[PDB]
DNA sequence: ATTATGACGCT
DNA sequence: AGCGTCAT
């Protein structure tokens, strides 16, 4: 009753650029705009691996993790843009710089947590308070929410998509004007007005469109964002949670898409997030651990307390290459040459990072995969990162991994290496 | 041969 | 510290 927390204290958004690498390439090459197109890395093996897909191409069934040759079977007119190759490997610099464009615009509106290259959480609580102070009791016009969906509406007593969107929005605003909603609902609504403004500024100033979710915490905002894509935003209110979760597969909630979610389904014999409400907190903790159990108990009721962390920059800078199948590295010369290529890219990115962001990395992490090992990483070793020098970093990485070579012949490397990874970590201000 | 990243938890 | 999990 009067003491039960409802997790309605914050306004949180999740902004997700639509098919981001595709939009970067379409901005650069207008011939790709408004077409089925995809971004591919490499080309020799089966036409290259697809890593991003325009919504027009998705309509044909093109997905990521698809070979370009196969996507062409589904969409013969599919256009492709290739990721730049430098030093013999894919180089993602263009997309990192475009990401910085968008992150810097978002930072003008509120504190952001960079969640991925194309994804940021936004803590809008304070901005909403300010905007409400400016509004001074003035109602919110539907014109301020031209791309907003209210999840769960319309309901109760038009066959077009936009018509439904407007009907639900009208019902929501009508009940806010009449005072049949809560103060959290108004806070979320103002949050959505701000997110409309943020998304308009991103598109105006970069050309890039995005979707967004607005709710009371990060998990609901993330879930909301995916409900109406592309180029739309979705408000998930606290009151919408019971119906939304009643048919929501557990795997759709962030962090439950893998082994833990599968175990939740198997151990409890449930399918949907809402079914979790029937277990006590102690029950969930007994199956899934103290932390996971408390998190699940609150989350299935729409409550989550994870803060939007004030972090616009990545915490690590890494360079990685797989050497699949027959291309696995089998000589020492090979391993050293590729460590050097990775280390040269890393040095370049680190020097740029130091100049832009007033920080220096102090730890170098070296990871490898050996042929046959099912795990993504077979071995990880750290050493001190004391100079931004590619030859030193590559020599140090070799030193930390050289004892993995079983081969009795110094010149040969066995088992062959199927992945090399160098990562700079533990930044300090400079 | 579903690549190149990136964050974070466990012990 | 090194490994595992989850996601983009
Ligand atoms: N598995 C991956 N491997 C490599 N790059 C990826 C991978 N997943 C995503 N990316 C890249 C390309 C995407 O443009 C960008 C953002 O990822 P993601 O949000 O999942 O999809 P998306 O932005 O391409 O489409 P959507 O609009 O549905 O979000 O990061
Ligand atoms: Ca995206
Ligand atoms: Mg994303």
């Amino acid at each position: 009753g009067p003491h039960m927390a409802t997790g309605q204290d914050r306004v949180v958004a999740l902004v997700d650029m639509d098919c981001f690498f595709v939009q970067v390439e379409q901005r650069q090459n207008p011939h790709l705009r408004n077409k089925p197109c995809a971004v591919v890395q490499y080309k020799s093996w089966k036409g290259g691996g697809i890593i991003a897909v325009s919504y027009e191409a998705r309509a044909f069934g093109v997905t990521r993790s698809m070979w370009a040759d196969d996507a062409k079977k589904l969409c013969p007119d599919l256009l492709l843009a290739q990721v730049r190759e430098s030093r013999g490997k894919a180089n993602l610099t263009k997309y990192r710089e475009a990401s910085v464009e968008v992150m810097e615009i978002m930072s003008r509106f509120a504190v952001i947590e960079r969640a991925a290259i194309d994804e940021a959480y936004v803590d809008l609580t304070s901005a909403v308070q300010e905007r409400l102070q400016k509004l001074q009791g003035q109602p919110i016009s539907a014109d301020l929410l031209p791309s907003t969906y209210i999840e769960g509406l319309p309901q109760g007593p038009t066959v077009q998509k936009e018509g439904m969107r407007k009907q639900g929005l009208f019902q929501w605003l009508d009940s806010l004007q009449i005072d049949n909603l809560t103060s959290p609902d108004l806070q979320l609504t103002v949050g959505a007005v701000i997110v409309e403004e943020m998304r308009a500024a991103i598109e105006r100033e970069t050309g890039f469109q995005c979707s967004a979710g607005i709710s009371h915490n990060k998990v609901l905002a993330k879930l909301a964002c995916g409900l109406n894509k592309p180029n739309r935003q979705t408000l998930v209110s606290h009151g919408s949670v019971p119906q939304l979760f009643s048919q929501m597969p557990i795997r759709k909630i962030r962090s439950l898409g893998g082994k833990l979610g599968a175990s939740v389904i198997e151990i409890l014999g449930i399918e949907y997030m809402g079914e979790l409400t029937q277990f006590t907190e102690s029950q969930l903790q007994s199956h899934f651990g103290e932390k996971n159990g408390s998190w699940l108990y609150a989350m299935c009721r729409g409550i989550e307390h994870d803060p939007v962390k004030p972090r616009q920059l990545p915490k690590t800078i890494g360079c990685s290459k797989n050497f699949p199948g027959k291309t696995a590295l089998a000589t020492r010369e090979q391993v050293q040459w590729w460590l050097l290529q990775l280390a040269q890219e890393l040095e370049e990115r680190l020097t740029k990072d130091r100049n832009d962001n007033d920080r220096v990395a102090t730890q170098l992490v070296v990871s490898i995969r050996v042929q046959g090992d099912k795990r993504l990483s077979s071995l990880r070793r750290c050493c001190a990162l004391t100079r931004y020098d590619a030859h030193k970093m590559s020599h140090d990485a070799f030193t930390v991994i050289k004892n993995c070579n079983t081969s009795g012949i110094q010149t040969e490397w066995s088992p062959p290496l199927t992945m090399l990874f160098l990562c700079a970590t533990k930044f300090s201000a400079s």
